């Protein structure tokens, strides 16, 4: 893809103007804020008012212990970790605003944005650069009954919930047809008595030899051409799925105490859907190995631009790259501004061992 | 570059054989270790015996204050931070070996490698995949007297050492000829009474506007075509530099209480010189966005493949990516083994 360069002909907001605005409060956005705040760039971070359904702090506030974020040899809850992130962001002078960003206009620079409830045309605020760190959510199908048994038998992270006592030596279902499903199904055979994999199609997304290992497994039944149409239970836990074969028409109840969605994630791209290039799955496209979107001056970090790795530690590293690339652009344009005195020009100071 | 795919008929080692060996012990290698151990792949991580002049744990073992690694809002010392990384790697079952890997043979898989002092031909060990996380050294220029005043006036990290009292309101010098020199000199104007920039070339490799701003800063003097030839002091701390002009040959004395190198990020790639695709500066080339090197089965993480960001948090992230991609390759090759 190409990078559009917006004309720098837009008006400056008298309500609030910032050199860099961060949208989103997961590990991606807070790491960007830490770096920009320490660079004295006075970042503004919008953490959301239950934005996209998540409290400030992001997806990690919906899990418990985190054990693969380095620096915590005894583990740390997702809640504590994101309190730590937010405190570090704040400590160095991030302006953290508990508001959802409702709309952005990327047409001209400085970019215009509006917070939820302050959305009249004359209430815009401006940003010379924007870092999009809005995250993602796991895809669900919202089956009849799912509202009842979500997190009471129905899950969207098999490696997170697999060992939970409610699944142990119980029949389990996985919905999915990709490498995600065949991987999560194999893992669930450590705990369930049996794992059914419901595949909408008759064939495979995962490498044709790998799902051959699925079928060969005695604790695994792949139900091809099969979909789930309802989630039933007893008032406390999921106890069965209504399933249907779409080629043979066979339908009936499949008792399971567990249903694990492995159908992907939905990136939180609503703010920019028609304004930055997106990939086939809706993720923000970035110059590979970089935070740069298809719009000059707009950067993206975290899961909103990563469908492959999807970790806190990669989201954090990715937010640092966004901070460093936004600051470099800001430094470049301040250097080219002959009106600003040299002593007033921002220069990054982010390296330790230089590379000249 | 193309990704060469090695034959998988190589001799398996009887001394030790592993599914994945991680070379290096900074934030990159330990994050990869954590993920691979948790994936029950039993990673082997060589943390070095003072490899590259750094204790196990990497570059951070020479800073007392890490403030921008998220999760530590009150800061942490670099050695405490990397001790925590090491404890996490070992908690989930990493086999951590305090040895420098001295030699690697990437020609066939499983790859052969040798640790320092055990480099006889028959002493090889094998790894089905390797994660190169060897980081970077601190490259000190040739400078008589540098031995006496290194870390007593001379320093390779402006943003680390700039604020210590010995430099405060005193003349300071920066050696370098690009953006890093411009960045460090401007930062040091906050603390020095004045900052000279010693530029080896006739033109700052930095953009013309960056070079333009450097020269017109009221607390900065860019000395073009200038090299340091001697560091001088009272026998305890640095007090001046002898400098030479490369175009006129004139020699002078420059009073400075601090000298900061803005060069000397050397990626640690000697192990794989001529075996993986390297850029002009010795950095390992990776399929962008990935950890994949020019040889199938070899992944890279951290500063050894990142000339651009060079942070511990980005090194950790890229170590995770290396691990996920090595786990994936190991997975497809186990599944295909019928
Ligand atoms: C159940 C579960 C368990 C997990 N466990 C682990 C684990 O153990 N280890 C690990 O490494 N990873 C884990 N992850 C993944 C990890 O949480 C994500 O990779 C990471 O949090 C993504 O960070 P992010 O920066 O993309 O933002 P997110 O964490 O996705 O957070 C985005 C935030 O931005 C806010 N936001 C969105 N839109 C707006 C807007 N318009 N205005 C303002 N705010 C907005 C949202 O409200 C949200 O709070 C887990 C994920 C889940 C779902
Ligand atoms: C003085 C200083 C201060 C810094 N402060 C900060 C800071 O505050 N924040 C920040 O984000 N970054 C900071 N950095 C940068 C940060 O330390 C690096 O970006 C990061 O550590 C790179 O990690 P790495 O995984 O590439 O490995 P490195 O940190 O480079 O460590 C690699 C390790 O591998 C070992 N090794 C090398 N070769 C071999 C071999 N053949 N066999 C076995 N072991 C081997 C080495 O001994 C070393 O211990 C600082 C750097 C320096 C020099
Ligand atoms: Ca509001
Ligand atoms: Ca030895
Ligand atoms: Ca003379």
């Amino acid at each position: 893809f190409g990078v559009r360069e917006p004309k720098r002909t837009g008006e400056v907001s008298k309500k609030m103007h910032s050199k860099v605005v961060i949208i989103g409060s997961g590990p991606g956005g807070h790491t960007a804020a830490i770096y920009l705040a320490r660079a004295n760039l006075e970042p503004v971070l919008y953490e959301g008012m239950l934005a996209n359904g998540f409290a400030p702090g992001g997806q990690l506030t919906t899990t418990t212990d985190v054990e693969n974020f380095p620096g915590f040899p005894e583990g740390v809850t997702g809640t504590e970790m994101m309190d730590k992130f937010r405190a570090q962001s704040e400590r160095f002078g991030t302006k953290i605003i508990t508001e959802t960003v409702a709309r952005v206009d990327l047409s001209v620079r400085p970019f215009k944005y509006w917070t939820e409830g302050e959305e009249e045309e004359h209430e815009f605020m401006t940003a010379d650069t924007i870092i999009l760190a809005t995250g993602a959510s796991a895809k669900r199908l919202f089956l009849p009954g799912e509202e009842t048994y979500w997190q009471s038998g129905i899950s969207a992270c098999a490696v997170c919930d697999g060992a939970v006592p409610i699944f142990r030596q119980k029949p389990l279902a996985v919905i999915g047809g990709g490498d995600s499903a065949a991987e999560e199904a194999t893992y669930l055979t450590k705990y369930g008595s049996h794992v059914y994999v419901l595949v909408r199609r008759d064939e495979l997304r995962a490498s044709k030899i790998m799902a051959k290992r699925l079928t060969s497994h005695p604790k695994v039944t792949v139900l091809w051409n099969t979909v789930a149409t309802e989630a039933k239970g007893d008032g406390e836990v999921l106890t069965s799925l209504t399933i249907k074969n779409t080629k043979t028409g066979e339908t009936g109840d499949l008792p399971v105490n567990g249903l694990f969605y492995a159908i992907g994630h939905e990136p939180a791209t609503s703010l920019v859907k028609s304004q930055v290039e997106l990939d086939s799955d809706g993720y923000i496209k970035t110059v590979p190995g970089t935070s740069q979107t298809s719009v000059h001056g707009v950067f993206a970090a975290g899961d909103v631009q990563d469908k492959k790795y999807r970790q806190a530690i990669t989201s954090a590293g990715s937010g640092c790259i966004a901070a460093l690339e936004a600051e470099r652009l800001i430094s470049e344009e301040e250097a080219d501004d002959e009106s600003l005195q040299t002593e007033d020009v921002h220069v990054p100071a982010e390296h330790y061992l230089g590379t000249d």
